[PDB]
């Protein structure tokens, strides 16, 4: 209980302002988090300081660039407990890194009778590049099932993940359910069948702490957008047997050490795998994101998400005619849909409160299938929200059940 | 002359510092731009104000982040003077959209017996994509010779352009040399030959006014970090009738509209291009970047660019024992090297009095092997250099020759 919720909130400047002329309450930081002044000055400091082009230590700015873009390297490598910088790789984000792996990895370690094995709650990143990788290879997909609150049951996996498995991709946190899977057992699983692990990290790593080699993970992914860093900015972790083994994904500048006319050879790792000039101030940013984040401590942010998603779950409980789907024990989230309301008018009428949720699909029709729903609305929490929130979430909730049931009969009066 | 330098320079806080004593000389814009104060201030209130995942319009900063991201890419398309946003795709870079082209067009158009033509100048961008898509094709790699001023003859484009040509890749304006390509005349010499045309604009693109109904081009790559834009994003133009033909490089959500176990369809352009959370702030700044080069006036910038190249080739030509390459009509770039002195230390020693200017090969070997050199030394243009700076880098430079001189018989001496 170290963590003070109102000085984290004194640093999100975002937070501090009115929407439809409510308070505004942002619960929807699975799709995207906000950010600190650290990281919002950090990257104000590199463009009004020692913005340059990297990787040439030639003059004092392109050094103090180049500085800061391998020093935030180091930092990620830290931050996910990874054994070498070579195994990070600066990347556009999560989806990127797993397209990166399928590309790379798959379509080139993928015979006919080769299976790559997913689940039915994952990302639509951590499925159609695999689609696409089985189809170019003519291997096969196949799907770990779920039990009926959302989990993945370690039979299943290895019922499902056979000697044919190649790959298993799988995500550690739903950003719908809320499940955090079994990604250790999963990728022991993987590894006695032969199979390599790929994780999605996206919705995991802004909010619990992620130890890579207590994974023994094989790739990991992860994007800077959800764990308070700029946009357009992700990591992929590799083990370095297996990136030294891959051919990259993208070819130019930067990554190349010998260029033929008709032949080049290519730069160790990690850069290897970056072409053309990096994500310099953004990569710079994360870094300050990290440094934040790891100020606070991960396993407080864990807890304190703890706390609130408990506490959602009993209030959202208390409401008559809502639905909630995954298990109890989750992460910071809170997927649900109201009785005879869509989603979509549910999140109307919560930003006409001032309240930013999500409704849709959420990236993972398949699991919208599984759930016999069509669409969803989804409440998500970080480290700057509150319990008084998800008071005003839920008493906005219970005055839409109230709204919407007195326009439903009060034209049937007519 | 309707631009005032100072007024210009007043607006990039970079510009005002110190380096070893000595105030910032910074000539080394093809490497990478500097900011102005708008597109840092544009980042800022972003992260500050309105920032959240875009493509949804469910709650307010959804849909201001939506609006600029999507204001964004129409101000790139008036830019650029493109048909449609469709044809305007949010990339990492100019590397990323040229790898996107060979992979999706060029990988996918490509039999035994077809050419994908470049030549002798380009970036390494603009060869190893090519390099690997006519070796998984099995297809032929063929390279425009140069003249010997470092210019292209149209002549030579027709010899080499083939009627088995499919792809001719070109640069624009070449960051070592200078040279600024025919590309509208080359567009139409490989659109006779059945070709389309790819054009590498990341040096062109910041400097002068792009059309790209008038120069007829098929793709057109640009990056924003060359154009005082924020780093990783950059353009990739394609006209509309092939992007609509070509499958996406990457895969995931965004840009998607179905997606089965095993099947997905894609959404329609350009959007189809552009996987996973984009770059939003990035592209914003972008967009920012682009209003501020607008107001100033492209015409403008490349007149003032004009003037200092030739002020710098006349005051090179003043300089005994330093050769330039490339021809006397330019953009604002010279690539040179001191006799006798290798363009590592003349880079280190005009770093000690401030200066930043560029050592190295320039991601272009073929060009260094065609040149006949292991390394050249460049000093870079743009709208908030001067001639006085010109004059620190010849004074330097006459320095740096006196002093490796002197060190030079000072020890044969002994
Ligand atoms: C003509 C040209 N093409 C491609 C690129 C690379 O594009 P991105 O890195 O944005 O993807 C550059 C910039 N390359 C500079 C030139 O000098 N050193 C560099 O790194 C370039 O000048
Ligand atoms: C579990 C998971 N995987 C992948 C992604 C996408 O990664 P990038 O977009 O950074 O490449 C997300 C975020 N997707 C959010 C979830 O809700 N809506 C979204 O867009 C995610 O939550």
């Amino acid at each position: 209980g170290h963590m003070n919720i109102t000085d984290i909130r004194e640093q999100f400047p975002i937070l501090h302002q009115q929407v439809n002329g409510h308070d505004l309450v942002y619960l929807d930081s699975a799709a995207t988090s906000q950010k600190p002044r650290a990281v919002i000055e950090t990257l104000d400091k590199y463009y009004n300081q020692y913005n340059s082009n990297v990787h040439r230590g030639v003059h004092t700015l392109g050094t103090r660039a180049t500085d800061g873009y391998e020093g935030a390297r180091e930092k990620v490598r830290k931050f996910i407990n990874a054994k070498s910088m070579a195994e990070i790789i600066f990347t556009k984000g999560t989806t990127t890194s797993l397209n990166m792996v399928a590309l790379s990895y798959a379509r080139a370690n993928l015979k006919p009778g080769d299976e790559v094995v997913i689940t039915y709650m994952e990302a639509h990143a951590n499925i159609i590049p695999w689609q696409q990788a089985v189809k170019a290879t003519g291997a096969t997909l196949k799907y770990i099932p779920l039990q009926e609150d959302g989990t993945i049951s370690l039979e299943d996996v290895r019922e499902t993940v056979t000697s044919n498995t190649k790959i298993v991709a799988v995500s550690h946190v739903s950003n719908v359910l809320g499940t955090v899977n079994p990604i250790k057992e999963m990728a022991k699983i993987a590894h006695d069948n032969g199979a390599v692990i790929v994780v999605d990290g996206a919705q995991s790593t802004p909010h619990m702490k992620i130890d890579v080699q207590d994974l023994d993970c094989d790739f990991f992914a992860l994007s800077s957008h959800k764990m308070c860093g700029p946009t357009g900015v992700g990591v992929l972790y590799g083990k370095k047997a297996l990136l030294e083994n891959m051919e990259p994904a993208e070819f130019g500048g930067e990554m190349i050490d010998f260029v033929g006319l008709y032949e080049s050879t290519w730069k160790e790792l990690p850069w290897k795998f970056e072409a053309g000039t990096p994500i310099i101030a953004g990569a710079i940013g994360l870094g300050a994101a990290i440094d934040f984040l790891e100020e606070i401590g991960l396993d407080e942010i864990s807890r304190h998400e703890h706390k609130l998603a408990a506490y959602a779950l009993e209030r959202f409980r208390q409401l008559d005619g809502v639905t909630v789907y995954g298990p109890e024990e989750r992460a910071g989230l809170v997927t649900f849909n109201l009785d005879d309301v869509h989603p979509h008018d549910v999140a109307t009428v919560l930003d006409a409160e001032g309240i930013a949720v999500r409704a849709g699909h959420h990236c993972a029709q398949p699991l919208m299938k599984w759930l016999d729903v069509t669409a969803t609305a989804r409440a998500s929490f970080y480290l700057y929200n509150t319990e008084e929130e998800i008071d005003k979430l839920v008493e906005a909730l219970q005055k839409t059940k109230e709204y919407f049931t007195n326009v439903f009969v009060d034209l049937e009066h007519h």
